């Protein structure tokens, strides 16, 4: 089992560089940085991280086709790959309507746009002069001067829905699924396989990654309490099918929704229950978390991403995962 | 007279960082990095430059509203300003049709779009929650979490045309004019002044920058020969009015145009003449260049940007400008 780590660049970049180097020292193999217009710029953060690291793979987790031209995304990735000596990965998903509403961007045909953007990005990274008359993406004579070090930079698709999961099976090197529980992967991974089989691919060529809420502490209950804020947001944002799959109490989900939309975070967290914590986070002592990670592997997960909060104290939790979780997996 | 320096990030970023640190050591006050999708990413380059420098102001020269959301541009600038301790500058212009044709981007109302984008970027950088119903740019509830250190990051507009120059006079902190000869500023600066007066502003609040082709060498003729390739491109791309102002031989301009569009650089360079070099570059010994810079200051130029080639050898020329040009001005 390979481990990744996820951060929002919402603190000074020097602090983030400390966390990622600490993660590298502790045997994490992937560093995923979120890409939201309101925070520190993802590629500037990744440049600093590359300068402070040596071996960990790193990239946006995830960017999207809309906030920058896919041609800009390609050369940003090539730049990262050069600086890092061949360690770049491209995490890319469809984005979200709330963001694009605020920025005045039309969310055109997200599944098609993501596929066409990935094809164009890969052709540019391969050094091709690109003429591409897509249904959405239209390129006429574009060519990079900047070149990656890797022959093919791996592309990980953010995928939550069936059509996106099947598309990832056909074209992606990895899949970032926002889930933490085996039931979710029992359902998701067959859809990826359907796409792999349609494309004549083996699942061996696809890294199925759990983009998980993780909270690890020597005290199981402190780990549980630290996962509550993130789980509140995950439950509030979960589609019906996910809430049905885990038997979540919908009246509690509505209480969380109302509290979050007025910013009453204490009130929202009051409504998180044990069912929600077991469904939407990997939490507990190291021994607890190792067992949970094993049951995800049994469903076909091949990368676990230690996502927020990581633990009650991120510094402490990164070290504890490195000493008593990663070596066991 | 303040000095800037311009680079294309078309080599490994470490080499660029050496040049910019060398420029800082030699008394340059501004560093302008070009923003084109085919090269290394401008903000990744600027991050590395910021880490290798201390005092020089730095930013894109120039970005545009189209290749990234203006909200992304705002947080990229804020991120740069934070990393650099308050040294960011935002160079921004309209872009160009050739690029946007290749990327599938419609070049909507260049002057209006640039004005609205600047207004939005400034409101975002000021910490405002932005609802902006522009003729082109439409923002609904966007807000940054990242903050610059400067209260107002200076905005320099790239401006070549009359409407853009007048707009820059009304709204910009500085103007980047792609010209090297006093005749061009004699014509341009009154248009900026027209806008400043319409907005009730003093020209004291506007840094008029000559975004110049510069070539300095202890041997005047080596300096002249090093300027030929850039001057060939400037002459080929100049609007009629500029070629008319300098009495350029249009037949040589056409020979240059045909050679460049087939990539015959030797043939294009054969057609560059003394008239073109005097009109489109600041070249010669340090003594020559000092006098030429003084005649630009007399027209109202307050920053000279040492643009490509800088000299026959960039390292040698940066040092020579620092020792025998900047101190004299």
């Amino acid at each position: 089992m390979k481990f990744g780590i996820e951060f929002v660049p919402n603190e000074p970049i020097q602090k983030l560089c400390y966390y990622v180097k600490l993660a590298e020292d502790n045997g994490f193999e992937y560093c995923w940085i979120t890409d939201h217009y309101n925070n520190r710029n993802v590629y500037m953060a990744l440049t600093a991280i590359a300068m402070n690291t040596n071996k960990i793979k790193l990239g946006p987790g995830v960017t999207n086709p809309y906030v920058r031209s896919p041609a800009i995304t390609a050369s940003a990735i090539a730049t990262l790959d050069e600086l890092s000596g061949g360690r770049a990965v491209l995490g890319i998903g469809p984005g979200d309507k709330a963001t694009f509403d605020a920025l005045g961007i039309e969310w055109v045909k997200p599944v098609t746009t993501l596929k066409e953007s990935i094809e164009v990005i890969r052709k540019l990274l391969a050094g091709e002069r690109v003429s591409y008359e897509g249904k959405v993406v239209k390129i006429a004579g574009a060519a990079l001067a900047v070149k990656p070090i890797q022959k093919a930079v791996p592309v990980y698709m953010g995928a939550q829905g069936p059509k996106m999961l099947e598309t990832a099976g056909m074209i992606a090197d990895g899949v970032l699924i926002n889930a933490s529980n085996p039931k979710d992967f029992e359902a998701a991974i067959p859809l990826i396989k359907k796409g792999a089989e349609a494309a004549g691919r083996s699942m061996d060529e696809i890294d199925v990654a759990a983009y998980a809420c993780m909270s690890v502490d020597k005290n199981a209950d402190k780990a549980k309490q630290a996962a509550v804020p993130v789980v509140a947001f995950i439950a509030a944002g979960s589609p019906p099918v996910v809430l049905e799959r885990h038997g979540i109490d919908m009246e509690k989900v509505e209480a969380i929704r109302n509290a979050l939309k007025s910013g009453n975070f204490p009130e929202a967290f009051k409504n998180v229950d044990d069912t929600m914590l077991e469904a939407f986070s990997i939490y507990g002592t190291p021994e607890d978390v190792v067992e949970k990670c094993k049951k995800l592997a049994e469903m076909g997960v091949t990368q676990i991403v230690a996502g927020s909060p990581i633990g009650p104290n991120k510094e402490t939790a990164i070290k504890l995962i490195g000493k008593k979780v990663i070596p066991a997996l």
